[PDB]
């Protein structure tokens, strides 16, 4: 596992210039071990990538190395969203998603807290199960339930086949 | 130390054993991801230059000139706003005559020089600057009709691409165009021109 490690690799999609990405691996998904969750330098969204299988990932390499809000609705500078958990590896960072963008973000939220930018206001775990959403056209969007938000167990992290973002949906 | 952003500057320019040419221009910006790098609009150059003025030895006797005066409220502001992010056909005068017409895109109002606009072309993807309202009024600027697995902001990231000969062009993404988030400014290590590319393929 690279979990907790630091990585770097190129990102190449199309015959296009390779930008160089740097980030720290925070997770290797139990229900899918070839999928890792990464926090890259300069990105606010957490990325879900099958690092060793994605052909967009070039020359990968390894590198050199609160309990209150968790679960509460929130308004912060402005956006409304919910704090989900305390990001792994990077203990200071917080998993968070927003109502107008149901994807996984990661922020040092206590630092936003002090600048006062924080206004805190039946089925068992579905992790491991494939999920399908029927979209606009009469087509199915298929994904995998990879994590359950402990603070609020009705909420799950979903990795859809067509995207590297981690979606956060309420399946209840 | 001294903030020269927005200043009029002059300096000697010397390459090799060559003579010193005197350059005069306006400092438009100091790049957040590389504070040693400045973007300058030089008198005589239509292209924006990126130079590490303090560290580059080709730059000598760097001095701030008396301040320039900017226009606070541009006329035809509606047209100026409308142009941003639009595909255009820019007519230019050629050889000893005849109009050459280039397809391009208006990226934004230039910083500091309020009547100027950042623009780039399909046939020459570097950062140019022109007082486009003048070109428009003269009939040389025509405005034309214009996410699954799409990315975040690439600013601050190193980039590289293979050239025809196999060698690699290396550089850094230094700015994201507000009106067209997939388009970025890139400073390559082998050129002082600023390249403009859509990176969200």
């Amino acid at each position: 596992n690279i979990v907790g490690c630091r990585i770097q690799h190129g990102w190449k999609e199309g015959n296009g210039p390779v930008t160089q990405w740097k980030g720290t691996v925070l997770d290797q998904v139990p229900v899918n071990p070839s999928l890792y969750l990464i926090k890259y330098d300069g990105f606010d969204c957490v990325y879900g990538l099958e690092l060793n299988k994605d052909e967009r990932v070039s020359a990968l390499e390894v590198l050199p190395d609160a309990d209150t809000m968790i679960g509460k609705a929130v308004e912060h500078m402005e956006w409304r969203g919910m704090v989900l958990a305390r990001a792994p590896v990077m203990n200071t960072w917080f998993y968070i998603t927003y109502e107008k963008d149901p994807v996984l973000y990661m922020y040092q939220l206590l630092d936003d807290y002090k600048e006062g930018d924080l206004r805190i206001m039946v089925v068992d775990s579905l992790v491991g199960k494939q999920v399908e959403y029927a979209k606009e056209d009469g087509s199915k969007r298929t994904g995998m339930v990879i994590h359950q938000v402990e603070a609020k167990p009705s909420v799950y992290f979903i990795k859809f086949d067509d995207d590297f973002h981690i979606y956060v949906y309420d399946l209840v």
